[PDB]
């Protein structure tokens, strides 16, 4: 047996990146996991063997997070294939870089849909299930940008830093119960949701020039001068999900190479 | 003579509570104020005769702060009536009291559209005009809600958090300009937002006796066991207007009796 | 004069951010007691400028990192203008240094006076205030009170503790009328930054001033622009006045967007 | 085997409390484990034996934290024992209850010497090893009071801030190496620490009745109205000393039932 045996996590929009990182971590933890996206795709079969190489039971399932019917049938399909949900892990999110003179209404209503009220949505449905069998896990990804601002990202910083106010709610709601919630605040992972940040820094500010963009771009923010990793995500996910925190209940884990300490 | 002579403020949501009072102290303070509801009352005359005591221009204009075209139209007949807007408040805010799990979805929609997607609104339609002038305040009234939680009140503390984290980019965005964004966060405040949750507490738990329930409602959260007054969020909005504040930039001034201090 | 006939004492105050919190003290209507370690030729010319604005000024020299002294400034103030009602905890003093070879000393004179000293006076302050039912303590702060920065361990730790002691001075008076703060700058542009800019000019710039003074502030200070005395002293005279009898063991960060970021 | 073998930590103030439990939570997970108080105990043994349970190394030295030149003691007898110190936890710590206005001076200055100065001298004397190996790991144990404050705690709120403070800095200075700081915020935990101030308060207020005394002393400040246990804390410090951490720097683990996200 491991620390999750018998666990029944869902992480939304898990089979890149952040995500994909975390359901590795909870599967290897010993959880059951059922992977999400917008779309079925043709890797699924082969991102479910890879979460599955470690003896739990792995799912996949196709749902847009913006679509309340669909975040329901995630939840649903989830209960039929494994069972109750017993992890929820909001990971799934999206960027949208702009001054805000400029930034679209449709580009800023996305960011708030699935960055902030998806996660609203996915915890409603799934608490009851939860107070019924007197244990649960919510576990948010926000960012460092829930807690600080940075130039060009206020509708990210806006959706991250309400995120993090609903996770100290739905904590309160629950604090004397087996349920916690909690958020994890990732400072700069290298996934495309970041590699396209630095090639857009290339082209306009280093006549293309990856390297040279890449350790600006860190350096501007990131102390550590290094990228935090998906695995360090997923390990902090493990954290929460653990024994351990059972009284680690409405904070922020934050994992940034020094980001928000100065 | 006095310290905002001649600036032109708009406060959104002014012809009572919260909003009328810092339109009242902002026109005390010498500037002209363009109040502001969903639609037109009997009393606005009466409203506007009341602020225009304080000797400057006074207009009041109805706009539902949740459609962005009527954001449009206050700023345009702002524009025309008294010049451009220099002092934006974005004060007009909903609460609804409910736990998570039964969170109406269109409440939490409607109180996230209100309390922060309107001041992003808001914000992005005055601010080329502030930057040509090169001067501006944004003020965003924001709550102790948008630092910390509070049970059932998962959709208001995730708003309020989200223009916190919205506040902080706009004044980085404009750090080396004259133009600063702020957020005031009161405690509670003796307006009917605040009355009606002491009703439901009477009414629940005090046998409809509104005195106990009112200690009872004060004194779980705010040390002074005393309520914050509209004029005193209004003077901190005086404050964060003057130039004193030139170079508060992406701030909290927090006005709560000691709430966030424990 | 939403200050008039409010005894105020300065600590650390004839320069520096201290002398423009006093200086806005007194615009604002408040009797100003100056002070600094020691007697300075200057005292009688600095009181002068202090006392343009027509209210009452004394200097009285007092080393804050001594108890016995604070307990003199305070005596001396009683003495001479009355009750003190406004107390701002400013005297404070920096020390650059990695963690590895931060002088033992300079870490203790640090804490000594950036946070005791002002739990020294603040003790001898509040029976008076609780007795009449109105007091302002105003403790200096810094983002460095809420933020970490290299070679600053003493000082950001000082710095926090003094934020840390402000809550609970506000959450012991919260029924009374008697509040407690912070006001946290970012750079201004005193003798305290100034050296450091001197140290950082001569270690990379080659000397250069102007150089080093816009590396040293945009390292940290997102609007480029050094924060004011005056600036400080505004915030000083908000926490003073009556729109702030239920701002409560809070911080007024004025930083040009630092904590923001 | 484990995830912290051969790791050697050095845990102040370990023979009771929180300290305990941490010096066995390391042991549980490989670490070899420094006992440390103030003076040698007929009962040393027997709290050696409990932490080498775990089949790692355990030695037991008495140092006054407050005297530099017994910490120094504490680390070159480390070394000779056991060799590098490479986990330093930095957890030996008092209160005192008091108003301000009669706070005993050499309480105030007592509590800041042990609870703040005492991990800056441990930290100097730990860090040249660490930066000459390229890892270390430096965990302070501060407190939700060095978050928030609370009534009659100034001397302890002050120390518990400043040693945050202390933790950025330190953790900033080695963010480029393998080297982190950072602090684990308990809320309150069953020790004779609390014991003590519940017993006055039963004494004082509640007749003597001890469950009336714990329920209002919990329940002013932590939402789960339930303790954190030292095992919690130490499984925040193996967290925080793992792999998983180590691009979690200068930052606070809050396990608090809640505390602080209300
Ligand atoms: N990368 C970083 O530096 C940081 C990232 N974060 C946060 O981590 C989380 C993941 O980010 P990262 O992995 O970097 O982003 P990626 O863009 O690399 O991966 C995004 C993931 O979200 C999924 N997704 C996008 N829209 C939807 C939707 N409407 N419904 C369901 N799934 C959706 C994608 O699935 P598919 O495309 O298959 O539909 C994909 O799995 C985000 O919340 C982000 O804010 C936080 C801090 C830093
Ligand atoms: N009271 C408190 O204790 C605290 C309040 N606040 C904040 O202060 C602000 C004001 O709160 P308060 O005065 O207490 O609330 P009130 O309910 O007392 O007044 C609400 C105001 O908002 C206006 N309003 C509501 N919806 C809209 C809309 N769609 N478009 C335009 N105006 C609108 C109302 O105008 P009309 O009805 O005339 O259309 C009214 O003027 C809110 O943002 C609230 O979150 C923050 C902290 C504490
Ligand atoms: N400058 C900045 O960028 C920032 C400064 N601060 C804080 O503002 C406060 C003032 O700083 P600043 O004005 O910049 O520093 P300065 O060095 O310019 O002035 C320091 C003042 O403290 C007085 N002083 C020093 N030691 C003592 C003592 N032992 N007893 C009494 N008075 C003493 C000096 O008086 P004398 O020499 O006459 O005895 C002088 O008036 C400090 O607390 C500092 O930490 C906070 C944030 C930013
Ligand atoms: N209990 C709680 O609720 C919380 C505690 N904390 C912190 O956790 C840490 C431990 O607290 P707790 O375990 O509660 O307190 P306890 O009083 O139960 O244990 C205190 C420990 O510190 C040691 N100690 C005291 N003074 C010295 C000294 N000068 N030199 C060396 N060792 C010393 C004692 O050793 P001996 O007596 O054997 O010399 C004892 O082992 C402290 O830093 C406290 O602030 C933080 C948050 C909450």
């Amino acid at each position: 047996k491991r620390v999750l045996s018998g666990r029944v996590a869902v992480v939304t929009g898990s089979r890149k990146g952040i995500g994909l990182g975390i359901a590795m971590r909870l599967a290897m933890a010993g959880a059951d996991v059922v992977l999400n996206g917008r779309r079925q795709s043709p890797e699924d079969s082969a991102i479910v063997e890879k979460v599955a190489a470690y003896g739990t039971r792995v799912r996949c399932f196709a749902a847009n997070m913006k679509d309340r019917a669909q975040v329901e049938a995630l939840i649903k399909f989830t209960e039929k294939e494994l069972g109750a949900v017993e992890i929820l892990v909001n990971n799934a999110g999206i960027q949208h870089v702009s001054p805000v003179e400029t930034f679209p209404s449709d580009k800023w209503d996305e960011i708030i849909a699935l960055n902030l009220t998806s996660a609203f949505h996915a915890t409603q449905l799934c608490l009851p299930s939860m107070r019924q069998r007197g244990w649960g896990r919510i576990i948010n990804i926000a960012s460092v940008q829930g807690l600080v601002g940075s130039m060009n990202k206020s509708a990210y910083c806006a959706a991250k830093h309400g995120l993090i106010g609903f996770t100290k709610v739905v904590a309160l709601e629950t604090a004397t119960t087996g349920i916690t919630c909690n958020a994890i605040c990732p400072g700069y992972v290298y996934t495309p949701l970041v590699e396209e940040q630095i090639k857009a820094v290339a082209e306009a500010k280093y006549g293309g020039d990856m390297e040279a963009a890449t350790q600006a771009f860190l350096c501007e923010k990131q102390p550590a001068k290094a990228f935090v990793t998906v695995e360090q995500v997923g390990d902090a996910a493990v954290f929460l999900a653990s024994p351990g925190a059972d009284m680690i209940r409405g904070t922020t884990i934050t994992v940034d190479g020094g980001w928000v300490a100065q």
